[PDB]
This record gives C-alpha cells, structure tokens and sequence, in this order.
C-alpha cells in the first residue's frame, strides 16, 4: 500500500513453529498484532513513514533464538527496536545484549521476575505484568479479610521460587506474619502435613497445575479444607485442569472455595482506548480475526505493545525534528547511541489507555491489573480485581463465598 514511504523496521522475536509447545502464544497473538498494524496503516499514523514489522522464529530455543536475533541484524533491514520475547531463557539472553546494539525491547508475554533487573536488562520493557505482580494484590486481599497469619507452599522451581522470595520484600512494614514457610519438588504431602502441624489456616500456594492436584489431594487427607481454611493459588491453570486426573469427589471437596490469582487479560472499563475502540469492541474484533487460530490470553498485551511501539516512534520523530541536522530515522544502523537514547526515553513516557487498561511502566515493568477468582462447585468464578497504579482492591460482592457463615480466621 505505501509506495514512496520509508519503513520503520521492528524485529519481531517469538516462537512461531508448530513443532514447539509455546509457538501457540506467537500464533495466538498474531491476529491482535495484525489488527493494530492494519489500523496504523489504514489511517497512516506514521506519515510519511510506515510500520515495518519483520518476524523471526525463536523456536523457544536459546541457540536458535540468538541465531534469529543475529541473522536479523546481519541480513535484515535496519530494526529500530525489538518486539517479542516469550520463553524466559530466550528473552533473558537477547535482552542482556540490547544496550550494545542500541535496541529497546518490548515484550508482551515474558512474565519472568528476573527481567525486572534494570542493571542487567536496562533496555528491556514489557506490557504484561510480571509473575511478582500477584504479591501486592495478595497483600491487599489479606488485609481486607484481616488475615494477618499465613503459611506458604512453594514448588522448588525458579518460576515459583522468585515469586515467593519477592513476597518477603512486599511484606516489610506490613502487619502480616508468615508463621510457616514450606517447600517441595516432587511431593507436597510432607510440607502439607507440616503446615497442618503448625496450625496454618490461610495458605499461599505457588505451584504448577500438575502439582495442584497433588496439593489438594494431600489437603483432603490432612483435613485442611472447608470452613476453617483458605487456599490462595495461581489463577492461570487450564479450565478443566482437575478433570485431567484420592478420588475425584474428594479432590473437589478440598478444592471448593480456593482463590485464583493471575493478571487480567483485558480491562473491564468501557472507556475508548488509544485506538479509539473499547476493550469489548476490540475483543469481538479480535475473535473474528483469529478464525479458530486459538486464543492467547496475551493478545491484549501484544495489541497494546504495537500501540506502545507506534507512539514511541511518533514521539521519537518529534524529538528528531526538534534536533536539527540528524533526523534520518530510516537510516539507523545499530551504531547510533543517541537514537537508542531517544527511543528509550520516549517509551519511558508511555501513559495511555489500552485494551488491558492504563498502559504505564515503572522502570520497564508494567503497572497493570490483577484478577481474583474462586472455585465454586464446578468452575472458577471472577471474584475481584486489583489495580496496581491506584493500589486498589475491588471485590465483587455477592460472588466470593465461604463454607461457614463467615470468612475463616487466621
Ligand atoms: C521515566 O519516567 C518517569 C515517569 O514519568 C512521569 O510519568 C509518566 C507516566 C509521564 O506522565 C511523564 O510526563 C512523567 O514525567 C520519570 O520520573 C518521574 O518524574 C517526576 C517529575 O520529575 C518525579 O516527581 C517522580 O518522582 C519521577 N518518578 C520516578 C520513579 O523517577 C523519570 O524521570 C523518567 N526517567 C528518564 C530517564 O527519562
Ligand atoms: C482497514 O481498512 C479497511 C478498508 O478496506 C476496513 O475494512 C477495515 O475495517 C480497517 N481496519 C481497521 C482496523 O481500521
Ligand atoms: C551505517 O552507516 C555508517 C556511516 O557511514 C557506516 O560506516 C556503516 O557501515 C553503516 N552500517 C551498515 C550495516 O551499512
Ligand atoms: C462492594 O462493597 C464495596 C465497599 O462498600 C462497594 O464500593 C462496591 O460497590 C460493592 N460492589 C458490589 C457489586 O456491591
């Protein structure tokens, strides 16, 4: 469509191959990416330039990821910034080498708590809230229900370890005490026995879905369920995770009432976003584009990530026209330190309303919203939301319920 216009090239890094489990995120977010790019092209928002997104398959592999990045630099056009990075290890290797290349990176799916280190990854940004974002939200929930004595059950895996350790920092001046800290790698039954021995009533769990069935099976035999107990665990599990299989009836008896915590895929506010669409109008539109592609909960973040990139380039263009004798953006060979500086500062100024809510960074980290769910009878039900920017907890009244006439005591 754009004949005389120079391209603003972006290096899209993600697993796209069907030969890799995580390639579904890449493929699932592609319709959202195309929707933001079609509108940017139709209305020519980068006039007289155009958005040139180039895609490179990381294949969710460390070696392959690094080769795709280097091949993109060597034989590809002049990329102004990096868009993507899904698998934690692949994103960490690439992000480590950005400053040397004058390349600002924006990820929509890499949730690892590790990438928060702006001493190691100074040129890395992300629209998606990190795994640690659940902690301030959890802290707000505990104070709301006067649960000042908790116990923690963590899986001995980096993903979960990093979240549990960040929790120690979050609870500093807070009137909350972790009367018990338990760990496990293969079997949680021993740690659950210990929590019951220590008389723990409110449990903060950090483990995968396979381990969750084991935890709830142990909880049943140890009587750690019902009216006197409250489990707070990851909300990102698969709809029928428990159906994938103690007996299944006992597993459900121990599951009943548990609270799920995860990031909110899309905002519930009916406000017009930066695109000029509401999060609900974008969702229906996204659903027509996918055409059975399968849904990714990171689609909203990817859509917003493209809008962050376009607004960053719009700001970068304004700055360059203000600085005489050097405004040839299309010419950026990775040498320009000043160009990277301008892009970096322009992304740090991001503050707009996206499909995933208010898009704001705090040292390259997203200030987003956290979703609270509860397992009632046969499915998880949305029981509230946490706003990171405002530090606001809003519990949907007449949804969250307890086994007794009132919430359990700590
Ligand atoms: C990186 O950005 C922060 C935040 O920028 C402010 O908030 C944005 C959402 C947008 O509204 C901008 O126009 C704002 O300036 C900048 O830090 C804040 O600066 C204010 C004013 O001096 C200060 O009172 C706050 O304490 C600052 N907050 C922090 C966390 O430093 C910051 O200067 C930017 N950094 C660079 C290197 O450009
Ligand atoms: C892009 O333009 C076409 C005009 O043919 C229109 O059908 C479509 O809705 C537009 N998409 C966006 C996202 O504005
Ligand atoms: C970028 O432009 C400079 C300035 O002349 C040149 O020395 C360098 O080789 C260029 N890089 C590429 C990849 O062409
Ligand atoms: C829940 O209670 C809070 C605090 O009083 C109130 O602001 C909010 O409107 C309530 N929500 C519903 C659905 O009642």
């Amino acid at each position: 469509p754009p004949p005389s216009s120079p391209p603003l090239s972006i290096m899209g890094l993600m697993p796209l191959t069907k030969e890799v489990a995580k390639g579904s995120i890449g493929r699932g977010v592609l319709p959202a990416v195309e929707l933001a790019i079609e509108q940017i092209r139709n209305e020519s928002l980068l006039r007289p330039y155009f958005l040139d997104l180039r895609l490179y398959d990381t294949e969710c592999d460390n070696a392959k990821g690094l080769k795709a990045f280097y091949d993109a630099i060597k034989y590809g056009p002049n990329h102004l910034m990096v868009f993507g990075g899904v698998c934690p290890s692949v994103t960490s290797i690439i992000a480590e080498s950005l400053q040397g290349w004058n390349l600002v990176q924006l990820s929509f799916a890499a949730t690892t708590p590790v990438l928060a280190d702006k001493k190691k990854y100074p040129y890395f940004f992300r629209t998606v809230p990190s795994d640690n974002a659940v902690n301030p939200a959890i802290l707000k929930l505990l104070k709301h229900y006067q649960w000042k004595r908790v116990g923690t059950l963590t899986q001995d895996v980096q993903r979960f370890s990093e979240v549990r350790n960040d929790l120690t920092g979050v609870l500093y001046g807070e009137d909350i005490e972790i009367s018990d800290t338990e760990s496990f790698s293969n079997d949680p039954c021993t740690s659950v026995k210990k929590l019951k021995g220590n008389d723990v009533r409110i449990i903060l769990g950090q483990f995968d879905q396979n381990m969750a069935a084991k935890v709830f099976c142990c909880a049943y035999e140890e009587n750690m369920y019902g009216s006197k107990y409250q489990w707070i665990i990851p909300g990102w599990y698969e709809p029928s995770w428990w159906e994938q299989v103690c007996l299944r009836k006992n597993l459900l008896a121990a599951m009943e009432g548990y609270i799920g915590v995860d990031f909110e895929p899309l905002s519930s506010k009916q406000i017009k976003t930066i695109s000029g669409k509401t999060p609900q109008q974008y969702e229906r539109e996204y659903n027509n584009k996918r055409s059975g592609v399968g849904p990714s909960k990171f689609h909203g973040y990817a859509y917003d990530g493209i809008w962050v990139i376009a607004k960053t380039l719009q700001r970068a263009m304004e700055t360059l026209h203000a600085s005489s004798r050097h405004q040839r953006i299309q010419d950026f060979n990775y040498t320009d330190h000043t160009l990277g500086r301008i892009i970096l500062n322009a992304m740090n100024e991001t503050n707009f309303f996206g499909v995933t809510g208010q898009v704001v960074f705090r040292n390259g980290e997203r200030m987003g919203t956290i979703k609270f769910t509860q397992f009632q009878d046969s499915r998880e039900v949305k029981v509230g939301e946490y706003n990171a920017v405002a530090d606001t907890l809003e519990i949907i009244n007449d949804t969250i319920r307890f086994q007794g006439s009132e919430p359990p005591k700590d």
